[PDB]
C-alpha cells in the first residue's frame, strides 16, 4: 500500500513512491 496512486486531473493515475524515488505509471503487481 506503499505507492502512492494519485489520480490527477492531469489525466494520468501516477503512483509515486519514495522507495526508489521512482513513479509507476503502470500498475505494479507487488504494490500490496
Amino acid at each position: 500500500s506503499e505507492w502512492t496512486e494519485r489520480k490527477t486531473a492531469d489525466g494520468k493515475t501516477y503512483y509515486y513512491n519514495n522507495r526508489t524515488l521512482e513513479s509507476t505509471w503502470e500498475k505494479p503487481q507487488e504494490l500490496k
